[PDB]
């Protein structure tokens, strides 16, 4: 089926056991692949502590009894390309204390000398500084902050990992429905960016397909209560409810279901698949009407 | 702006003053065009009676005081291409009494000798014999009946009017959102067909653009209480409510708003516009979530 | 273990040979260990069964590990029909249709329930449009409706009758071509329409089947493949020019072997895809993504 | 009378010459009788104002009836900025930026309210990506974000500041290129991304503006046009090859004169379109519809 044994993979955007990031890394390992991580500096120490402590061990369990193992947990700030781009505030920011080589370019180099060429690239990271504000209120600063962090980070990740990705390697990034249709509350220009992330998924499928022979795809995924989601009865608690009531599949959306899907797009089975936006959302993309609306009877 | 004076137009699917059919014909006339009609035989006598009586005269008023005038009200059954295709039941059906030349091919000929070559083609007609049944219940007979009447009718209309349409002429057909996203209640395979109607709108934009130089477009339009709609607190009464509560524009959807749009796609202003699906629906296509759902607070 | 289909049973409708995507799926459903059954269009069941019995297709029946794919049952199946009573005497007595019965959908679906019991997986790999070499402006109504009766509705009726016997969490997947959403000249006779209806009935059914049965429904929009059915379209094959176009214009510059879609389907029909429904998956080497042919005669070589 | 815009006032942001779609719209908004105002990128207001005052563009300013289009006001306007405080001393004192002030969005939007009062119509016809000759894999972050700051966000800020002064039923429309939804090679520097953000912010804003103000928002995805801005992309113009491609591959085999989109916009911004919002309209001679370039080197001539 899917033995990715002898393949190296890099997962960017993993700092806990709740994000989609984790899930992906978890299914990749379960298929035999070597799995590394890029983690946001400030929250790195804690993540490692979590791991070392042996408290994320229930989460690291392989359906056979093995515990996942990571080839490296790399400090990574996708807001930064090369060292010359990191401000002096940040360099001096306490929470970035005693870590270096965390810019995209830098990590890419570290991975090559540490692990060699790789096969798989996962992009699981976004940041909207004005996510809670409607577009009519989102300022330029936030909009661009929301785009730089959540969209260009991908193009830059490809730009630097691509040159060290084997042929037939694959790369995946996670988008949200708000990119295509209006989803109130997904403000701060996160929708705008997500849309750019999808376009770039296509545009890159072309540039990476031709230059490197590397497939590039996106998953538009459904509501999941990651820590990044929890931080906006919350906006995503209501999100989960809607999708549960209105989608074709009346079932819960687990971190994994995206991991599963991700595995695929990252496995040989998907050798013909590129520039695709794959809906892992219990089929809610397909509905053109709320069935539980207050406008129909109950 | 839009003086279609000296242009001949044919509108298929008009039997009352409530359908989108009417609206289109009404805006076309108001721009100076000659306007003919194709009307379902059984309901022809009555339509004419309505007109002659001087009771649809409030509906026929031009924003200047003139009353619309039609160059011809032609019997038309779009379920039938050429006379050899009409069963012996129908030929003998009382409601088709004392009318002939109502097959598509036949009407096309009648229009040419009666009016000459034409410029504009409007397609405003659909029929689902199992519209009220979910797809899992729709039988082959109904599905195909639903497709023949509502989709192929267009391709056949182009096939026969195309050869008598001037260069730069245009043709328009009306679709529903259910074609792209799942709209419960729009069963009987009407959704399937609508989707075929859109594809064919594209496919024909290509064949009619190249062979005849004729533009071909569709309007995916919002809920309107035509008589054809009323016949399914009804399924469309609830339809109108939903769209009113959930769309970007909180406003009523009048027959006209589609007529307006139609005028455009049929005017010179749209000389570069072909194969398009244009949403005249108060912007509800753009939402990816019910705002009045019972899942959010009120 | 990431994809394990042991204990699950699959029905792959539309398999007559070993060149079509259909084959590739049965082969991919089965290395995953699923028990696989087939529906073969009646007029060529003899020619197909014989290629099997004889060994001509042994080369195509080899899995990775080096064992041979076997089938739980080869079912006569005409997708144009639903019920014995739908069959016209024209055929009831067609020399090629002789030697077989119970080959309508409702009938197959019965025999499968008798023979194998509830299924978990269902594959719709078939289509038929008599006027496909004809442009839409030259396509007959009869021929158009036939295309749709064969390539689109068949999927519906196939869900209706195989639905009740499908396990919760079951999957079904149909096959489509890009012509549905954008004009591809030469792919005529209403097939482009028919596939569009299909993709939409895949969104609709995903909803209905997804609620009543808890079954998922999906479409794999595939690129061009030299199969018996393709080579029949229209010297230099119309299918060949397509394959050529793709090879020169798709992001991934590579051959499209059927196995590709084979593996693509396997995903969609597996536990891995248990949150994926109503989608159209482009297994086309990324060609869906392009806005321009790159080898245009308008552009520099 | 089917399209009458007498009494309505329009602001067309992004007009420096008489070749761009921008021009064509002001010209189409105005034959409809609307009073029209312009925003010109500061560095070329002199060259533009002078072409007007002189008469060089009289040939382009003639309407059907044979009268001349006049403007209610020509406003200095840099879309990269929102507020006086957003302006860096770099520019505050750029030789080309001298002789003008109050050229940020919030400022223009003020002066327009002072000078003309509430508007009904708003046109976003501008874009700027310094690295557009660069593929995405060679595009800088700074240059990418600039593209987006200039071509996409500008639209947002333009709605924010012109919103409150817009009448209920007002309209706004931006401009896009097919590159947003499918790869068009050569259209780089992040512009493809930027336009995608734009089309999406056109769906989003249509909702927000559509509720708060009752204003409609729409996008016209246009085909290639030889404008100053295009000819600047990259011998044989990159824009020329595009125009050529289209002429050979689009359903309607004809020239795309700017007036086309000119009239297309006029519709969207008029009472006729009062139920149309959040849409992307392809004014491209139907090229959006095609799945294959028909003059491929893979296909027979
Ligand atoms: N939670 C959901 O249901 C949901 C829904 C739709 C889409 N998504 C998408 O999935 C992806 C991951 O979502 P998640 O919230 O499950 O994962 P998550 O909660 O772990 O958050 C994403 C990770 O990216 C990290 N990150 C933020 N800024 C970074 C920077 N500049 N450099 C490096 N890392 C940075 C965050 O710390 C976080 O660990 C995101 O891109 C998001 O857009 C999530
Ligand atoms: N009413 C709405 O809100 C609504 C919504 C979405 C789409 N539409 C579409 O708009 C079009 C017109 O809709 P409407 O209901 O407003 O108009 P309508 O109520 O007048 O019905 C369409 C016309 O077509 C005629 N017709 C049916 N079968 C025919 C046949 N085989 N040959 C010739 N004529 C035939 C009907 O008699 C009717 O007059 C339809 O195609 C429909 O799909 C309507
Ligand atoms: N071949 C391609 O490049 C291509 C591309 C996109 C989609 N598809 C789709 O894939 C499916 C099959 O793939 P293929 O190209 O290998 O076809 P194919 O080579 O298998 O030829 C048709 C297949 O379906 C069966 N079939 C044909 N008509 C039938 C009928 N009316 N009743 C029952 N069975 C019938 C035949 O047994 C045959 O195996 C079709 O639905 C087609 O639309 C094919
Ligand atoms: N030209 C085409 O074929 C084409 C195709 C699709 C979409 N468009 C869109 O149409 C719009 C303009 O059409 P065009 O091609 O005639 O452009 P153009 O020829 O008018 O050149 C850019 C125009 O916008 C203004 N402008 C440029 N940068 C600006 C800045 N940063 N601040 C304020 N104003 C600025 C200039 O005055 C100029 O008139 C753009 O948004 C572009 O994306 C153009
Ligand atoms: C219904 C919402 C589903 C949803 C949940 C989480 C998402 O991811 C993020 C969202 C915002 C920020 C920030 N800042 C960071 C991340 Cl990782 C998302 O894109 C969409
Ligand atoms: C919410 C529904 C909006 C809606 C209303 C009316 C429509 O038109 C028809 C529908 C069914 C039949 C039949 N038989 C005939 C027509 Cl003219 C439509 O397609 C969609
Ligand atoms: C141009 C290649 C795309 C393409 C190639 C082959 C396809 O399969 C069929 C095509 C036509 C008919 C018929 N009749 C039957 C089948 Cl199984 C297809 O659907 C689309
Ligand atoms: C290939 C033709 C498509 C095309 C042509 C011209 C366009 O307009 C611009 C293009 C680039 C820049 C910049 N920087 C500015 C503008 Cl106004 C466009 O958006 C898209």
């Amino acid at each position: 089926p899917i033995d990715l044994r002898g393949q190296t993979a890099f997962v960017a955007g993993v700092a806990d056991s709740h994000g989609y990031g984790w899930a992906i890394a978890k299914h990749l390992a379960s298929a035999g692949a070597r799995v590394a991580l890029g983690t946001w500096p400030p929250v790195l120490g804690l993540f490692q502590k979590s791991l070392q402590s042996g408290r994320l061990d229930e989460d690291r369990k392989l359906p056979d009894g093995s515990l996942i193992e990571f080839a490296g947990v790399y400090p990574l700030d996708a807001a930064f390309d090369k060292p010359e781009d990191v401000p002096q505030d940040i360099k001096d920011n306490k929470r970035y204390a005693g870590v270096d080589g965390y810019t995209i370019k830098e990590v890419a180099v570290k991975v090559k000398q540490d692990l060699g060429n790789i096969d798989i690239l996962v992009h699981s990271l976004a940041n909207g500084p004005e996510v809670t504000k409607p577009l009519l209120e989102t300022s330029r600063k936030g909009y661009l902050a929301a785009s730089s962090n959540s969209a260009y980070s991908f193009v830059s990740l490809l730009q630097h990992f691509g040159p060290i990705m084997n042929e037939g390697g694959s790369a995946v990034t996670l988008s949200y429905l708000a990119a295509e249709r209006v989803v109130p509350g997904y403000g701060g220009g996160m929708s705008s960016a997500k849309a750019a992330l999808e376009s770039d998924t296509r545009t890159l499928a072309w540039e990476a397909g031709q230059k490197y022979g590397v497939r590039v795809n996106a998953i538009s995924a459904g509501p999941l209560k990651s820590r990044a989601a929890s931080a906006i009865k919350s906006f995503i608690d209501y999100a989960i409810d809607y999708s549960y009531n209105n989608a074709p599949l009346r079932r819960d959306l687990h971190s994994d279901d995206v991991g599963g899907a991700a595995l695929f797009l990252l496995s040989p089975l998907a050798r013909a698949v590129s520039g695709v936006t794959l809906y892992v959302d219990n089929g809610l993309h397909a509905m053109g009407q709320a069935v539980d609306s207050r406008s129909m009877p109950p």
